[PDB]
């Protein structure tokens, strides 16, 4: 994949999440009621090939998009986060999502989802005003591929003066 360099911004739109009502084991999230999803997201510009968790970016650094109780199996989300690349070159950017079912103080993993942005077909657009959203991407769960988070992304060059520093923080 081609090296994308310059100063640019990536927007990640989390459209919806289909838990199918199940934990990563295939069991239902809960026995007598629906999943209680906490859904978190991160644009990983630094460690796209590394494992979920501390090897790439600690879960505490993700952005919380949903924190809800007894939701339908298909959770409509439409929240968006963004992150900038400031003079470094990248070949792959990993859109990362983690969904868990809350069980009081304990987490019940639904899945981790990772989708890569690469620049061969669709490199960053000239600027924000002309940048087009990707089609919805059906991003499969790492543990249960039939669980999908639907994602879209945009990316576009921005003036260097407007580029925001960031870190995976481990
Ligand atoms: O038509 C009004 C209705 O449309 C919803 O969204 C529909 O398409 C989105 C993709 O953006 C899917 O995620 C939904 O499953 C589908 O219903 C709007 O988002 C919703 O707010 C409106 O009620
Ligand atoms: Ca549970
Ligand atoms: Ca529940
Ligand atoms: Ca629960």
């Amino acid at each position: 994949y081609p090296l994308i360099t310059g100063f640019f911004r990536i927007e990640m739109n989390v459209v919806r999440l289909d838990t199918q009502g199940k934990s990563h084991t295939g069991l239902p999230c809960d026995i007598f009621d629906k999943c209680d999803p906490k859904i978190i997201a991160f644009i990983d510009t630094e460690k796209p090939n590394n494992d979920f968790g501390g090897d790439s970016v600690p879960y505490s650094n993700y952005i919380t998009l949903v924190d809800a109780n007894n939701t339908p199996d298909v959770v409509e989300i439409d929240k968006t986060i963004s992150r900038d690349v400031c003079g470094k070159g990248v070949r792959k950017i990993a859109m990362r999502v983690r969904a868990i079912d809350k069980d009081g103080l304990n987490d019940d993993k639904i899945d981790n989802y990772k989708c890569h942005i690469t620049g061969e077909r669709n490199p960053p657009a000239e600027n924000e005003k002309v940048a087009q959203w990707s089609p919805e991407i059906a991003c499969a769960g790492e543990d249960r591929a039939s669980s999908k988070v639907y994602l879209r992304y945009r990316w576009y060059n921005i003036p260097e003066s407007t580029c925001r520093p960031s870190s995976n923080g481990q």
